[PDB]
């Protein structure tokens, strides 16, 4: 505890956003949580009164992890409020919701105001996710669960990595395993490396290219388990840019050592990102330069 903690009176909840894992996430304003900013619009993660514990510790610790992180492409944590009423945490507001939800919305099936992404807007999207992964791995971190559902999208369309439920250190489990996003080795030996995160990135890229469709439709997790351990692979989406699919296949090399690194992935596309990347991105930063 200590330090990150901030006054409960400095956080006022405006309206509700949506039910979250632990509790209904809200949107509000925080007093003095950002330099040069009197007030800041934020997202309030709360927990239900139900789990008076045996989880409230789990909650605050997932946020404790975020403390270590500080990147443009990784949702920023702007304070926690442990000791007190509803144990909550406040962080950088991502008005547009998770990438999976945002992508689902672009599909015509649910008629609009935004057209599907463009091969360009997809690279920018891939590259942003990758920068954040590149940074996470750089600080000796593994996500273990990288998927569209755990990426947030900001009003200005910036995509960042905003969920660290399974994110542990390179060094029970109430809930299903992200079978469909898991590498072969992860599925086989319970192994998790930066390399597996990459394998998952690939799946994320597939999600983008199919607008967050279900990976391996028809197959059950078990079947996926098998299928993938035998070298199985998802097909090339309909109308997928040759470029994008190539990047997928690269992330799915069976051999964990043959797959590219996040830094490597960024470099293969840096020439196609949007100008402003060169500044804000961790990649071109001096903390890796
Ligand atoms: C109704 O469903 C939802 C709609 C949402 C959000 N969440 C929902 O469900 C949880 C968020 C959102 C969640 C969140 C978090 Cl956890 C941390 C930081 N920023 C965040 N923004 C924005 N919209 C529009």
């Amino acid at each position: 505890p200590d330090e990150w903690e901030v006054a409960r009176e400095k956080i006022t909840m405006s309206r509700e956003l949506g039910q979250g894992s632990f509790g209904m996430v809200y949107e509000g304003v925080a007093k003095g949580v950002v330099k040069d900013e009197p007030e800041t619009r934020v997202a309030i993660k709360t927990v239900n009164e139900a789990a008076s514990m045996r989880e409230r510790i789990e909650f605050l610790n997932e946020a404790s992890v975020m403390k270590e992180f500080n990147c443009h492409h990784v949702v920023r944590l702007l304070g926690v409020v442990s000791q007190g009423q509803p144990t909550l945490v406040i962080m950088e507001l991502m008005t547009r919701g998770d990438l999976k939800s945002y992508l689902r919305s672009l599909r015509p099936e649910m008629e609009p105001v935004l057209a599907p992404p463009s091969l360009s807007k997809m690279i920018q999207m891939a590259g942003e996710i990758a920068d954040g992964m590149a940074y996470l791995n750089a600080n000796k971190f593994v996500h273990r669960d990288l998927a569209a559902r755990n990426c947030m999208v900001a009003e200005d369309f910036t995509v960042k990595i905003g969920d660290f439920g399974m994110t542990r250190d390179i060094y029970g489990g109430k809930g299903l395993l992200p079978v469909r996003w898991m590498s072969p080795e992860s599925l086989k030996d319970g192994v998790f490396t930066t390399y597996s995160d990459v394998w998952s990135f690939g799946v994320v890229l597939w999600e983008i290219a199919t607008l967050a469709e279900q990976p391996y439709q028809g197959l059950s997790n078990e079947q996926v388990l098998r299928f993938v351990m035998e070298g199985g692979l998802l097909d090339k989406p309909d109308n997928c840019p040759d470029m994008l699919f190539e990047l997928m296949r690269m992330c799915w090399q069976y051999n964990p050592k043959m797959r590219p690194s996040f830094l490597e992935i960024i470099s293969s596309i840096k020439e196609e990102m949007e100008p402003g990347f060169r500044e804000v991105s961790f990649y071109y930063s001096e903390e890796n330069k």
